[PDB]
């Protein structure tokens, strides 16, 4: 964001009494009511129903990028992230103007023997950590770019010159080499503040240890609040080095830097972080958070969350004919097919809608859902089979599965509907004619007479009189044409 | 591109309310079917092919330069242009204060208590920089130079003192460097405005980083709508820093200016952006639409696009003894020799027609098309056969291949056609005929009967009316000759 | 941040005619009476002698910051500021055109018969730059902040859409660098106008030359009159660079911006510009106005400015036992203890009364001046010894010291002067009298006649005739006193 | 000055198809060549009745904006025009496809048809002009205004050449020969927009490497001239002597074209007065010597001196302005100044600047003598050297210049402005002679309106000669009553 100037509020918690950093943040919110703040959806009216199908295709393909329904887990995630972001500023207070005289007076008093004991310097260290482990397509990056986004970004302080970089989010590289996770940090920080940390610290040839030590020198001047490392699966066990080297790099990174680093990954990456007790102890600073796909029934009774989700997204459909009441057969087959993962349901919506408005029909049917499932979900069937089987031993084997290049498929469907339109009514007059002899006659007789009687008279002459040659058609055609 | 005084009206959507520069744009409601209104096609007359081979040659020569068939994909591109020009400027409203003022006011509201939770979402609306990628010769330049032509370049405002440059078309010159793109951006802006800036800006003391800021100042000053950086394929990657640094230049350029920008390139130039767009990030920007050649069959059915295009080009040829219909074998050879790209299609059709006129046999078939392809279209053979091969790696190898100086070859062959002096029977038919009016009688009554028994009987029996209509003269020829 | 609408007033000078930036400025014709309109002083009443000691001390505390004496140097500085500001605008006339069009037209004419001769010079007016050099404490800042406050800061034109920023001021800080001045430019511009230039064009990654170009074009987008840089001494000689690099940067800054730029410097800062000041060329500019301390000995006669200043300041005293007429010795001694630096003139005068209010008798004597000099003038002892020595090198090298933290000393003196329990005969004589006005007769008559029987006589007279003023009573009060 | 090129033909046969010469201002005859240099101040009649500070400010700008072209500026303008327009004929881009012509000549010369041919490669040397004259005679203000008729830069559309018509270089107060090659780049990247200083003028390069780098740049841009000014300011011990400073301006024959110009004092011509080498190359196009104006060249006084004196007289800003110049004042100028340009205008400016301070408001010969003896003290020996007429003394004292007279003008302006404070009511204090009167007034001013304090105290001291301070007060109050 931009340099939002600080406006101070007094948090009721005693431990945050004097910090400008904690008091410049948005106020504490109730965790029960904080879930409703994330909700967002598109706006629909009755006027847009009767519109060209290209604009409708655009406004229904924008659904997955602008629809977000808060779930049960969002409240816990928001609470944990708030505690992490506001609990790492206690030992990093800036206002210590009266420290020298206090410490010197205590030193004199304990030196003369008047005082029994005194504590000169204590500042607290070690950085908390948390991991958010879940399967791909479960909304770990859609729901964490909103909970983390209700906060501001870089905040300037008028009295000091420190700018409080509230958060920073980096993604791991495909090759996963550790020299690029320590190098994406500089670019992600440059794109926020607007500096040249890359040229000064990255292009220069420093070792991994030196480049890791320089990170804590620019993560201390600008009071970083959080550092989230995403797509840890790509870095996990790629061409980066040994597993011991990876684990020790993460341990040393958590130790050196003073900010609450968070890790996100697929359950395949759980095994490396449970390698030794040191890494498990450091990573599980606030326990662990695991994300489970939605079940159709909570405990025997049907899931209220499932009904609410596939009603609040059901009512977002844009079709000529749409029934408000959703049948239970569609719901049952939908839980059978999509298995509850959040990424596949919205893709099923958009794909089925595009195919329906391209094939002419204006209703979505369970048969259409099955057809789309067999048509354009081929790469994800191993993952969905693992989910539906209920055997978790090899779920992590296929948990990395993503639909490849689905966006280009969406663009191809949009191109197909745009190029197919609804019909070609201007060429229906030519479509009435079925013989090439009649086509020839119309072609030569196009300029002679108006097109109003070119089709009907020729068609009647060719139909009422069954067979003849091409040459003898024209005199009878003109004889009919005069009257 | 002249000076039009701004006139205001009401928009279809309230989201663009009261913005002066958006309102001054041409209205959106009247363009119900812009594809039909953009269909430019030269129409031949009944008797323009009158003993004048020069006129026919000029008419055929004008076809590659003055033929435009709008497909259904151009409707999608027009919709994207409209969305990008009308939805990416809502932030820069001169009536309101600024985005920063709104963000700070919302922060004050949420800190005080009036507003519950402000969403610091870095409000930028769409602001997506489309990446238009297609094979060379597909018609991208000729499509964006005509769809972006119903918009006046400079709409004027009298209330303020700002000139609105609605669109600016930048063409990257051959063997270009990374500085001359900014230089000719300035040149095009001066040409479209009339105020020089290169004298005080285009000085070699400044570096490329300074030119970017000087560009950003002018861009924010005039509130320009779109920027199109065309022909990235023609630049030189040797003089510049390289592919890795030009990507940095591009991302800095799109990020700093803040206006929507579109890039036009070849699949070979995709290699520059492969490192960025292939990364899984919906927030990374650089959205793309792929220009694919139209195919004969998709899912086993013949596409009507090829049929319509071939028919439309078929009715616009001038040949004395042409065949009215296009054979299935002829279309099969067309697809086997062109494979979908359109630039080779029009040049091949024109060259085949003129060669058939020149060599004395006028009927385009597999043999004549094969001869003209083996005689003139040999330099373009590699890529045409490569697209039939269909290997994606092979296409980008020779994607840049364009036939050299084909306009010079066109003028040379036009000069060469004048070398013929032999007389064809239609010359005798049109020379032994006296008057201007009766000339089309031979043209439209040649198929049924031969001229030797045609002309005497009809010239004797035309004496029913001294001023007979050429339109009304059909029946006598057929009815009085079979007797 | 003043926001005044412009109104156009005609100017009598021929060269100034028809220019809409110079007519909105305050009229030149009023300069005759505006030359000496800056006089200001505190007002003292005879009733302020009988008021309480602490509030008298508070009144004396405000002597330095509300007393101003116009000298001969302020006249010259005001004339030069007026000329520079109003003559740097003649070139930039937005109603007829710029320089380049005129030069091109003149060259076109001289290439033909018309306009036999032309002068290819520039109406640059030397781009006036003033290097105001003087010893610290001479009173430069608090005169440039009083002769530049008469002009409205932001004159806004409504026919056009530009804000005529008549003057903009840049200040310096401790241990400054070259880039800090450039950022302070945008800081001051945002403080004045209220725009947001700093956040979107004051990024940390920009170099000096890019920042210089950005400054040059932004200061021309808004009509700017003057760029004043104050306290160039505080720039650091180590972190920014050597003497040559600062000189080169300042020369580049003056040359590229275009508007007149004024510089405020100390004799040590003159060492930076020794090279260009020695170059006897006035085309570039860098004319120097030399501040000097107030020198009594002028052409073998005390400077009438010194006598006027010292008498005006001496009438501003509040003492119960004050001496009426200044003696030659008492003024002379604090002349050699003042050295003409006027900063340590008003400081000594305001400290003398505050110390004498507690040291004993209430009279400004030479001894208390001497003890103040030996006690609280320690930092500027070598300042003044260099000044009395008269060696140019010693006075040049020994400058910049400013007697830090006078405020704490003054307030401590007020707290200490509060706690005096003893009442002098002057103060205890008050309680015997009753009305506050009637002590005026006592003050007029205490020194010349014995007061012990005088004050009963005052009671007698006022009690005998209550309802008459002091002036009516005075002759009869005297005749009762003596006769 | 990036002026685009417009070509006009010229009457000379040698400038037929030359872009560089035809893109220049047209040839101007001898008559109107001097009228374009003239400049004078306006000084309308409304300026006479003004404030003294603004009038002194206007007076302190007469030398800056007053130029009277004499009879010796026309010759210099003509020679500069010939020098600029004659050094381009060998550098013109008017060359067709010479390869075919040269090959044809080569094939024809060896078969006996043509006896001889000419395969030309290089032509012409650098013309040098040695303009030397006494310091203070005006060799720079009479050169800037002559060069100000030509545009500095010209841009050609068909080609890609920026014809930098001239370039002026200044020498430092104590500089070697290595500080003349840095000034070239530092002035060329200012005349144009470039960065030659940080690219070519490094520290590693020697004198010869930079002197050879200058030629490539002076031929990339068709540099029409190069003026080196104040050779006198070079130090003869930091450079090498009079044989490494004489050889350095002779080795500037290797610079292609660019007809250089050298300006110096008759004591800096001792560098070139060691041989004919720079008496031939340096005097390759003449050697013009400035001569101060002589009052009587013939029996009749010359027109130059009287015209200059009159046209300087008409710019007086004085309330009591003398209508006509008198003969005695003119003779005083000629005796005191001896014809030096920098001294006549300086005497006039300082005289009418002191007239304001002393309040006389008239220019007198005694005032001229006073200001000459007061201010122009260091440049006396030059004046007696000129008066005696011995060339040795004149050459010995030809670097004498007034040191830092701008500062002296600043204190003069300050002194004029310091007088301006005059207040009528303080004439009471002037009337307030007796200290007892001051004591009485300071006490009694607040009691009664200050209007009648003056007459009351004046009457009190007039009627009674002496009395104690105490008894004066009842009588003063009695007078205030009546
Ligand atoms: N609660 C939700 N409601 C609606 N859509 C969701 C929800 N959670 C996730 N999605 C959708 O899932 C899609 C992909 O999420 P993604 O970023 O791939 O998560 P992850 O990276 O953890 O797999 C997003 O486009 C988003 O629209
Ligand atoms: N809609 C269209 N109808 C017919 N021909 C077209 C159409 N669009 C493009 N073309 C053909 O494409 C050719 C120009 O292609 P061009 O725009 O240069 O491709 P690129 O932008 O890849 O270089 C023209 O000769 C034209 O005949
Ligand atoms: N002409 C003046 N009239 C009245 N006070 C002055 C004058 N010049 C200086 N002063 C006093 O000197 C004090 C310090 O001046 P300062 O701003 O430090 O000057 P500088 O910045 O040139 O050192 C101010 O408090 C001011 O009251
Ligand atoms: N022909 C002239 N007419 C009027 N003033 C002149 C003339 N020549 C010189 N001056 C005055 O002499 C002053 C200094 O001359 P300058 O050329 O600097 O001396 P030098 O030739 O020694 O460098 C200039 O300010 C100018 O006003
Ligand atoms: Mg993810
Ligand atoms: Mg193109
Ligand atoms: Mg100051
Ligand atoms: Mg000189």
């Amino acid at each position: 964001a931009t340099r939002i100037q600080a406006v101070y509020r007094d948090t009721g918690v005693e431990a945050y009494r004097d910090n400008p950093f904690i008091e410049a943040l948005p106020p504490l919110q109730e965790s029960v009511n904080s879930a409703a703040s994330l909700k967002s959806s598109l706006q629909l009216t009755s006027s847009d129903l009767q519109k060209s199908r290209v604009i409708r295709a655009h406004t229904i393909c924008r659904i997955p990028d602008d629809y977000f329904q808060p779930l049960g887990t969002h409240l816990l995630l928001s609470e944990r992230i708030s505690v992490m972001i506001r609990g790492g500023y206690v030992g990093r207070n800036p206002k210590t103007g009266d420290l020298q005289k206090h410490l010197q007076n205590g030193y004199e008093r304990v030196q003369t023997g008047e005082l029994e004991t005194f504590r000169f310097e204590e500042a607290r260290s070690t950085a908390q950590s948390l991991l958010l482990i879940g399967c791909s397509g479960s909304g770990k990056t859609t729901s964490l770019h909103r909970i983390l986004a209700t906060y501001p970004q870089v905040i300037y302080h008028r009295e000091l010159n420190v700018e409080q970089v509230v958060y920073l989010k980096i993604d791991c590289s495909h090759n996963g080499s550790l020299k690029e996770i320590c190098l994406n940090f500089f670019r992600a920080l440059d794109r926020a503040l607007g500096s040249n940390y890359e040229r000064r610290y990255g292009l220069k040839r420093h070792g991994i240890e030196t480049m890791l030590a320089l990170m804590s020198q620019i993560a201390n001047a600008h009071a970083l609040g959080l550092l989230v490392i995403d797509e840890i699966q790509h870095l996990s066990r790629s061409r980066s080095g040994g597993s011991q080297e990876m684990l020790n790099f993460f341990v040393t990174m958590v130790n050196i830097i003073g900010v609450p680093v968070m890790l996100i990954g697929t359950p395949k990456a759980r095994e490396i972080f449970e390698a030794d007790l040191r890494s498990a102890r450091r990573g599980a600073g606030f326990g662990a958070i695991f994300w489970d796909p939605i079940q159709q029934t909570q405990r025997g009774k049907p899931n209220q969350e499932w009904i609410a989700f596939t009603d609040n997204l059901w009512q977002l459909q844009l079709l000529q004919r749409k029934d408000a009441l959703l049948s239970d057969e569609v719901r049952d087959v939908w839980y059978e097919l999509s298995q509850g993962v959040m990424d596949i349901v919205v893709k099923l919506f958009v794909l089925a809608q595009l195919r329906a408005l391209a094939l002419g029909n204006e209703r979505i049917t369970a048969g259409l859902l099955r057809q789309v499932y067999q048509d354009e979900l081929k790469p994800v069937h191993p993952m969905l089979e693992a989910l539906r089987s209920g055997i978790p031993e090899r779920i992590a084997r296929y948990s990395d599965l993503v639909v490849p290049e689905i966006d280009k498929r969406l663009i191809q469907l949009q191109l197909d509907i745009a190029a197919i339109q609804e019909q070609t009514p201007e060429e229906k007059a030519l479509q009435e004619l079925d013989t090439e002899d009649q086509r020839h006659l119309y072609l030569m007789l196009k300029e002679d007479y108006d097109s109003s009687l070119l089709i009907p008279t020729i068609k009647k002459a060719f139909s009422q009189n069954p067979t003849m040659t091409r040459q003898k058609l024209l005199p009878l055609v003109l004889q009919w044409l005069m009257e």
